[PDB]
């Protein structure tokens, strides 16, 4: 339940965060796996829940 997860914090936060900010502040909460961060952000994006960004060669994902 990755996008759970994930989706629920963007929606607390209110704030827009990197794949590397999601995994990495879930990875010591939730212990959630980099692979299903990514892929459950783009599972998210692609339900309609949360919107997307690239900004460089890095990825930045916030709930809409």
């Amino acid at each position: 339940g990755a996008p759970g997860i994930i989706l629920r914090y963007l929606q607390e936060q209110n704030r827009p965060y990197s794949a590397q900010d999601v995994f990495g502040n879930l990875q010591k909460e939730h212990g959630l796996g980099k692979a299903a961060v990514v892929k459950a952000l783009d599972q998210l994006a692609q339900e309609g829940k949360i919107k997307e960004k690239t900004y460089g060669k890095q990825k930045i994902y916030f709930a809409d």
